[PDB]
């Protein structure tokens, strides 16, 4: 059972979730059960995972047999961004609340800053894989998503994959109603994003930790990648504590104030990885840890390098 972390909307934000990305059918309901029985209250999920019906249905089923009420449930789901024109917005949106069986969403995040070509195409590319652009952005996305708060399908707003530049480009916007409550990105001992999380924190914006792990069954993955839970210098520290690689690397975000959302669908690592509140690393330790950066992304998106708005290129 988490702590939390305060949102600029007073709004208490669990601090570790569970991730649903890669989810299988057939076993993200089960993942979803098993984890609001261990105490997660944070779920993470997306319209382009193409799984939200299954959670909802999860959802659904532990709100009756009442193991939780709806207000202490924490639901995340995220615009993908070939749904940047204003109509798109508010369909898939819908499409996103359907499934979920959910009055309202507690955040909606973009989920990339780069407009993709408008559609149900999710994946618009070339013949040589690059993403295709569309004319839509994510501040166009962002007035549309705006509605949704204001009749109350979203009880707040935020970003995923934004760099700093891109975060003052929506908070410089004339006319902006609402902030982002939190910047979702990538974040582990070999990304640790220092400057990043200072600039969000310093705007009243939280960070979500995403790819805690280093996302180890991720598509493109080769061999030579360098990978988190094998480190021995993350090993070390957890075999310090008698606990696993996952758990230090959970419990690594939470001692920055960091929320972070660990992805699973058995039942043993689900528990596992909430586990994380019987223990506190060190100063050395957090120091060590800081000291692993790397500037490595599991997650590069480099198919859409060429767009305008590409977040990675920029230093933080
Ligand atoms: N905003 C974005 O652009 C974006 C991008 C990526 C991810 N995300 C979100 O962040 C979540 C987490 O990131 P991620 O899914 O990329 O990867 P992750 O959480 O770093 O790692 C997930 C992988 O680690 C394994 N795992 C989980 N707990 C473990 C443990 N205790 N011991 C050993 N292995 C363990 C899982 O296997 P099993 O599942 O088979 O147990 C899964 O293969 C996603 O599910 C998604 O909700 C967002
Ligand atoms: O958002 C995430 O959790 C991880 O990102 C993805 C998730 C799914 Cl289910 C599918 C694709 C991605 C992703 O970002 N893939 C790389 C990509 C994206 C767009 C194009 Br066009 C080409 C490759």
């Amino acid at each position: 059972m988490a702590t939390f972390v305060e949102l600029s909307t007073k709004a208490k934000m669990p601090i570790v979730g569970l991730g649903t990305w890669k989810s299988p059918l057939g076993k993200v309901k089960e993942a979803v059960k098993v984890a609001i029985d261990a105490g997660y209250r944070h779920i993470d999920c997306a319209y382009v995972y193409q799984n939200e019906h299954e959670v909802g249905e999860a959802i659904q089923e532990k709100i009756q047999e009442k193991a939780v009420k709806r207000e202490d449930l924490f639901i995340v789901s995220k615009l993908w961004p070939t749904f940047f024109e204003r109509p798109l917005v508010r369909k898939a949106f819908e499409k996103t609340l359907k499934d979920l069986k959910l009055s309202y969403l507690d955040v909606y995040l973009i989920h990339w800053p780069q407009g993709f070509k408008s559609g149900d195409d999710l994946f618009p590319r070339d013949d040589k894989g690059n993403a295709i652009g569309g004319k839509a952005t994510f501040l166009d996305a962002w007035e549309a998503m705006e509605e949704l708060v204001d009749e109350g399908l979203v009880k707040a707003l935020g970003v995923s994959n934004f760099s700093h530049f891109q975060i003052e480009k929506l908070l410089n916007k004339p006319g902006l109603k609402y902030k982002p409550v939190t910047n979702q990105v990538e974040c582990h001992p070999y990304l640790t994003q220092e400057k990043l999380i200072q600039y969000c924190h310093s705007k009243g914006i939280t960070v979500t930790a995403y790819s805690p792990l280093g996302s180890p069954d991720r598509p493109w993955a080769k061999p030579e990648d360098p990978s988190l839970l094998e480190d021995p210098k993350i090993k070390e520290i957890a075999a310090k504590h008698k606990k696993t690689a996952a758990q230090v690397l959970i419990r690594f975000h939470i001692q920055r104030n960091v929320i972070v959302i660990p992805k699973s669908v058995t039942p043993a690592r689900i528990v596992e990885n909430i586990q994380v509140f019987d223990f506190k690393l060190s100063d050395e330790e957090m120091a060590t840890i800081l000291s692993f950066n790397r500037n490595w992304r599991a997650c590069n998106l480099l198919q859409s390098s060429h767009l305008e708005d590409y977040p990675f290129n920029a230093e933080y």
